[PDB]
């Protein structure tokens, strides 16, 4: 006659008519009463009538019933790397050049064309211009060069007539002035003796220019051509010892070969005469130029 | 007297014949004779430190207010690559600067007129001649006078007229022609005419005999069309009525020219009664018209 | 056995077990519970914890979260994405620029410094040469936007209204003409007309006071000769002036030059051919020129 509990099963047990219950780690007794045990705090808890996990809201989400990431906790990042691909600058064509690595960028400019000002700003290269004679630099610009517009210079040397046999020579002190593309050859006054109807004068300016002007310096335009070029009247008094009759002769620049300028000077009759008294007289003439 | 004990259970105990079971679910489970937590594999869970705990790569989780937790440490790196990057970058380009944001292209906008890059990728200004006008000129590849300018040779083959007080006549003359600078020189030869007036006229005609490629407009004076008194100069003209002539002193200057026709005015230095006389040769010169 | 009272079975039992009018029960905390006849683990909701496979387990996004040493550990994979968008902009961008390139690392705008007088950003947005006007100095100067010679120095005209001044051997006297002025290149020539005088000595000056009536845009300084003040026999040529008293003139072949410029003054020497006794003078028109001053 027993109605009671005479054994037990696991993780009942009995000993000397008291049960007892054994319990793993895991498990453990709060007050009178079986708990789970939840050592430390490692998202765990007892909350909510039963056991669950805890987890940052901003971060996790639970999606059937499984832990996820919360797909804005990336949001922020994304949207920096989006705001810098949807315009930069990855590749450069040049004269742009772009290294890779030192993610340097520069730009390429021929030197001799291009160069970099003081303040780092692009300048194009200041070049002098090429110029020729007459044309030259002026005080800093493309000017007409002085020694063109006006050269001055003297030319002290024998002056030889000869015409129909006559034949004498005098010596002058000759101005000459170079202004433009003509020569001015300004003879003095000077004495001579007895002339021809027709004559030339000739000038030899192989000797007697002042430096640095030279014999070249005197040569026509129109090199050796024959010519009747700068033609006037001159007045020349003759005479035999007493008052001059002057004769309106007719003067021009005939030809001018290897260093000696001829003249002729014809015309305006003639009389019988020992001396000849001649007017100052200036010749003029296109000059040679390279 | 006996004390007999339990004789009835609740769930989960039960009893039946006088023996007591325990019933359990998943989860629950014996080890050995202990009851115990089932965690099955390995899913964070673990019995460790006296009970039920939760496990967490500590590098990646922390734990905060008892919740799981991102460690900011995670997204150290990418915060560093991203903050490196945005510090300094071009987003935008400035004229002549060029970004096509949809292809990260960058690239110059140049004036193809005045600019080009060579065959080494550099950045070259065009080479350009300098912009010139006649007198000035381009001399052997510099900017130079035009020798043309400073000498022109030519020659005309022409009639000049003399007129004076009822007196007229015509001598078919040649003259070589100079230009330089601005000035023209007409060089008259030495030539014999006829009846002269005490004042009178001695014309030109430039509108034929010139040779190409001068033109009658060549001839025209800088000061066109005007009467004037240039050149003014002595010209002895010899007169005679076939004897012996007789040298009058006679005053020649350059009065105007008109429709290709240069007007020489001669007077002065008194007459005598003559048929003929005899002309010196007289270079004529003026400063000459231009564009 | 003299025991009072003989226990039986179970009389007694530890926590969690407890007996109330002979039966037994067992005492739980919330996270125990039944299920059926069963103690079980109560898992309220949802928040990653399941019965399953046996036991109490632990669920997570496969994707993004694995198991290693039985830790929770994020997914290497869920970065992959991040780290290719990145790398991608990492193995080439513009960071820094070169002058003159210019990049304002705060505004991430890049742009390019320029000489603003050699260099333009024209219409359309180009770097262009700037056009520029060429460094000249008269009289080469622009002519219809081509590097010139000035028409100005080709060819100017005006004229002087004034006294001409005849001095020689006690002998003077004054006439007033008009004369043109022509300036061609770097010569000055003047057009003296014809003109009637008094008596003349054998040699003798004529003067032509420059200081008053020249006409604008002359000025007295443009009649100074390219040998300025010295002593000279420039142009000298001949020129016939009639002689007389009254009767019939006589014509002297007379030798005159530019003899010398001082002051605005021009004096010309007249000399030579022989004289006569007279008390009138015919002169003719005549042309001076000479080369002229320049700056
Ligand atoms: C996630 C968490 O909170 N874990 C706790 C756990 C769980 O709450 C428990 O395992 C669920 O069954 O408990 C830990 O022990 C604490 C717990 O027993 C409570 C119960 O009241 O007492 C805490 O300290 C008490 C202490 O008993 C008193 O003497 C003291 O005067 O007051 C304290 C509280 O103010 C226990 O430490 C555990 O280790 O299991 C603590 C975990 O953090
Ligand atoms: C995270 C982890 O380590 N998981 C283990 C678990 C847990 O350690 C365990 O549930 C905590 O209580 O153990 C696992 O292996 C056990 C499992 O096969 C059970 C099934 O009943 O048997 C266990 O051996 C027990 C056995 O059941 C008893 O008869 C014996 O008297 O005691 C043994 C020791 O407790 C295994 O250890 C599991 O699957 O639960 C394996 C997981 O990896
Ligand atoms: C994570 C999870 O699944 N949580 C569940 C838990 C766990 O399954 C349980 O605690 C582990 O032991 O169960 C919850 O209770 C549900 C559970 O008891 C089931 C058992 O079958 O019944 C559900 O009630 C339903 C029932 O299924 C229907 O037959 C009935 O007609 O309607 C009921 C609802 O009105 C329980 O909801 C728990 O809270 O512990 C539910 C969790 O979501």
């Amino acid at each position: 006659l027993n109605q009671g509990v005479t054994s037990a099963g696991a993780p009942l047990s009995i000993r000397n008519n008291r049960m007892t219950m054994g319990l793993n780690d895991g498990l453990t007794l709060s007050g009178n009463n079986l708990a789970i045990r939840l050592p430390g705090n490692t998202g765990l808890n007892i909350q909510n009538g039963g056991l669950q996990f805890r987890f940052n809201t901003d971060q996790f989400q639970i999606v059937n019933n499984n832990l996820t990431l919360k797909t804005t906790v990336f949001d922020s990042i994304n949207s920096r790397i989006g705001a810098i691909e949807q315009s930069y600058v990855a590749s450069a064509v040049t004269p742009l050049r772009l290294n890779s690595s030192t993610k340097v960028l520069d730009m390429l400019i021929d030197s001799s064309t291009l160069e970099i000002n003081s303040s780092g700003q692009l300048t194009v290269r200041s070049t002098s211009p090429n110029l020729r004679y007459p044309i030259a630099d002026v005080s800093g610009g493309i000017g007409m060069s002085p020694n063109y517009r006006f050269r001055q210079s003297m030319w002290i040397g024998i002056v030889s007539y000869s015409g129909s046999g006559l034949n004498w020579r005098v010596q002058v002190n000759s101005d000459i002035f170079i202004v433009d593309d003509y020569i001015h050859i300004c003879l003095p006054a000077f004495d001579g003796f007895s002339i021809a109807d027709g004559g030339d004068l000739s000038l030899n300016f192989v000797t007697g220019l002042l430096p640095p002007l030279l014999t070249g310096d005197t040569e026509p335009a129109f090199h050796n051509d024959v010519v009747t070029y700068g033609a006037q009247t001159v007045a020349i008094g003759l005479s035999s010892g007493g008052t001059p009759q002057y004769m309106s002769k007719n003067l021009w620049v005939e030809q001018w070969q290897d260093g000696v300028l001829r003249l002729r000077v014809e015309g305006g009759g003639s009389i019988t005469h020992s001396n000849s008294k001649w007017p100052a007289m200036t010749v003029s003439y296109p000059r040679s130029f390279t």
